[PDB]
């Protein structure tokens, strides 16, 4: 028996060519970050992969990924879930803040910590700050103190792995073909479990922007490989 | 005084309106007009301040697509959207890919017309050997076969359309949802039926049209208080 | 690729001892009633019935044969999902009162054709009368005009069809193993379908209480076979 | 705004009588332990609690409290959403062991560490025992990564509250009624969230069995009060 999954990681947003922190910051993809989702959509597309259903955050970049990919394989009709726990990690009191200002404010050094660290987090924000996700409408359906100030690597990979036990993994195990079109971070957070990673191997994990992640896995879940389409 | 408010929205011209063929299931793109017209509704709805909770469509694209451009014009991608067959457009049967002198060549021009207007005589049957049958396509694949239909006439669309607003789009409605129903002329016609209690005449003569939002204001039993378009 | 439906109708209610018109009364199992399930959970152990969902009314009557069948074949992890669609027909005015009554205010012959006709319902109620299902909070999720003041078996059968198209039979085609547990007309509402019967063919239909009903579906839900297990 | 919770621990199991450690070993209730159940049902009764949704656990002994709860309350018509998150602590190679024969294996003071610590479970079952619950059927759509070999009441802690944020606290804030019919360690996990309990209160605080304990909450789920229905 081998399920296929799909993961894929969203473009580039007008955030990185401004050089801020984006974290939960519901910024959008740049042109080049609709035009690699619409690249993505084709490869998915040239060697006829289907889908069951689509995860993806509530964030509009992964949202507006998901929905290239499936309107250029012509997928329309696929059910899209949208879940906060495959969010981007939250980057706390840096978010919207410019990173070179950042970084000769903080500090070259303390500002890398909490980029490369598995385990140290950003300061937090305030539930008064308006970058709260709690004032955000978005989020009204989740209790608020499921919700962080900040996150670190950590914390991100353990907000998505009850997501994977609860809804995606379940589906693979009915035999449906899955996509997840998310952000680095979450992702990381899901290959993490998948090939059951160390802190330092998920550190040293690129997964790069607009390229499907193909896995394939045996009836207990267990990865036989993985492979980028391209 | 409850009040409850309902958005409903037809989808914009498709490739197919141009070349004047019947489509019905056939799951053609919008034309880019139908794609400007998707994001007039909703710039509309975004500058008279219209929030969305859930939003009901159909499978087939040009129905999709039009929720996309909507959600997205307003800043509401966040927003769920639930696909349903019981949202799809009247299906055509055998008229379905052919223009107006193929089918009045096939089957008399008068024939055509009362397929057109009426409201339970159906154009003729596909049969499972055809190739338009619903029951070859994927998109169907977990929906029982003989749920789909061979032919439809308008009727039947607004018969498997009134459990979908029992089941899913009235609770909605019910537990304080705003709810957005994206879809087509003869489907949204079944639920205008239902709302307003149309006697058959008076939904044969509804003209819904394209990309224009539909409010409805329904009091705390769903009894439509009025209803009026934006535009 | 062959599927497995079993149908189980509920046994005795204690009204039926008293012989008044049922409908949507919730009226509960007789002691009778209660084994009767029990031993249709026996047949199905024996002969290694499993069971992924099981489908039943908003009816004590069923909800307690369902009960009854998980516990005694030991699958009470198994999800039981309750719904208004499968309940029994609506006896309408009718409801709460003596068969020997009804024959007295409005003819023997009268009652007959209310009973054993496929389009001639018994008298309505009104919106005043307590017996109409929306003053029951059962049903205060279910908008009130969805909800009837009488029904013929015409009108079970068309309200118990959108909830085989949209829940049991996916769930089949998803190679889930159904059990659906109710009532009489409910149930000849889904053989009808299942069998393409007729309506004279429907009309002589008896289906007996607490012998499950197994059909064997092939892959596009048609009938192989059916037959009962005793 | 405010909210009312109910949480209930199921009466004596079978296994208590023998003194004997149940953990994840699904063992029925009592005869005891099915009338606390249905003395429960009487008390919210008589209190007029009505509830749209139970949660339990996938084992029969919390499964059959909430049963005959609702049977009790006449409410059978409420959905019960069953989940492996909700299960009792699991206890090792323990599971099926006397408590007698466990101390003369590892010492009475070696025994009483892994009942009562926070972060210390007894000794982790083997993959190839019978008792993993991987090869049991009932878990067969959750994945094995997510089945414990041992817990402590740590890990029950962090496995019940993904539910909470997930399924309950929503319902909650969606004005749904909600009971949770569990057991005493998974209920504990959720009290600690809910009154922000440390480590040392959490272990001191001891729920009776079949008593319904009530909270109160306020528009962020913080609770005002809670108490015992007795």
């Amino acid at each position: 028996t081998t399920y296929t999954l799909v993961l894929l990681r969203h473009g580039e947003s007008t955030w990185n060519k401004e050089n801020k922190f984006t974290g939960w910051t519901d910024v959008p993809l740049s042109e080049k970050g609709e035009e690699e989702a619409i690249a993505a959509g084709k490869y998915l597309k040239e060697k006829n992969f289907k889908f069951d259903v689509v995860y993806t955050s509530v964030l509009k970049r992964a949202i507006c990924t998901a929905w290239n990919v499936l309107k250029t394989a012509d997928l329309l009709h696929v059910p899209v879930v949208k879940t906060w726990r495959l969010n981007e990690r939250h980057c706390g009191s840096l978010q919207g803040l410019n990173k070179s200002e950042t970084a000769k404010k903080y500090g070259e050094e303390q500002v890398k910590i909490w980029r490369r660290s598995y385990d140290i987090p950003p300061p937090k924000l305030d539930k008064e700050d308006n970058r709260w996700p709690g004032h955000n409408v978005v989020y009204k359906n989740v209790p608020k103190d499921a919700l962080p100030f900040t996150e670190c690597l950590k914390d991100t990979v353990e907000r998505v792995l009850p997501f994977w036990f609860d809804h995606i993994a379940p589906d693979i195990l009915a035999n449906k073909k899955v996509m997840v079109a998310a952000h680095g971070n979450s992702l990381r957070g899901l290959v993490k479990h998948l090939d059951n990673l160390s802190e330092a191997d998920v550190l040293e994990l690129n997964i790069p922007t607009g390229v499907p992640l193909v896995y394939e896995l045996d009836e207990n879940l267990k990865p036989i490989k993985h492979y980028y389409l391209l």
